[PDB]
């Protein structure tokens, strides 16, 4: 999900 959204995959590079 957020790893595949650009709001989260940049605000959890950790787990993107």
């Amino acid at each position: 999900g957020a790893c595949s959204d650009p709001r989260a995959n940049y605000d959890h590079p950790e787990i993107c």
